[PDB]
């Protein structure tokens, strides 16, 4: 993810054919000529799509230009979660399959992964980091605190993003609980709220791994119906 001053990420296509099914994710959704009311909604809850992107001196060099979701955020708190049941696709071999459940044995069970966030602390100025190794080493003992950290600046749980998380989470839900056509496997939800002011971002990212189907995704919506009970909890926190 490179970050560019015109309020915009460049995203390098991933090698084959993980970068090429994305790219093609992204221009089916933000094709000009879809009248597909399911793809219409689904922009709403994506990054703004300018097509693909290549240096001017290098046009073996392929980018997504995507919207950076932060922009509008003074001092941003970042959490990327990915969720489904299987971080594998359909056509994963069964050492690619043994791969990814390896990464988190837990993915079936708990539906997502924080895969890392970035969270302001007041009292210091300053942002912690979690990487990869955090959220793969939650359980389902510590999966609720260890959300849970992504709201705290270090002097109060901001109780007040954990709501408007659930109230996003809800809208991508419902999108999901009326569609049929996409499958998506090792996409994530970033969240994004003010650390510095109500202003909340969730939206979905990485779609190396959607694929075409005729049901509803059971592992994304369980992962985001699991995903929002473990917010519900921390209101009560
Ligand atoms: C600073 C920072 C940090 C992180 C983790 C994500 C982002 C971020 O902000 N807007 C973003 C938009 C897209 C993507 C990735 C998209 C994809 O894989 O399809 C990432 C973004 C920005």
């Amino acid at each position: 993810i490179l970050q560019h001053p015109d309020g915009t990420v460049l995203k390098q296509l991933q090698p084959p054919p993980r970068g090429p099914r994305e790219l093609e994710f992204y221009n089916m959704v933000y094709a000009a000529d879809c009248f597909d009311g399911v793809l219409l909604e689904l922009r709403k809850y994506l990054p703004k799509y300018y097509g693909i992107w290549s240096p001017p001196t290098a046009p073996n060099d392929l980018y997504l230009k995507l919207e950076d979701v932060t922009h509008k955020f003074n001092k941003p708190c970042i959490m990327d979660v990915k969720i489904g049941q299987k971080s594998y696709d359909p056509f994963a071999s069964s050492e690619k399959i043994q791969q990814q459940v390896s990464k988190y044995p837990l993915m079936e069970e708990i539906g997502f992964l924080v895969l890392g966030m970035r969270v302001y602390h007041v009292h210091s100025d300053s942002y912690e980091t979690e990487n990869q190794h955090y959220g793969r080493s939650l359980t389902k003992e510590t999966i609720k605190d260890g959300v849970s950290r992504f709201f705290h600046n270090g002097y109060c749980l901001r109780k007040d993003a954990v709501a408007a998380s659930i109230q996003k989470i809800e809208k991508i839900l419902q999108w999901f609980e009326n569609q049929k056509q996409l499958n998506f496997y090792a996409s994530s939800l970033l969240f994004v709220y003010e650390g510095s002011g109500g202003e909340v971002e969730v939206r979905m990212i990485d779609f190396a791994h959607v694929f075409p189907s005729n049901t509803i995704d059971e592992g994304y919506v369980y992962g985001l119906k699991h995903l929002i009970s473990v917010l519900r909890s921390i209101l009560d926190n």
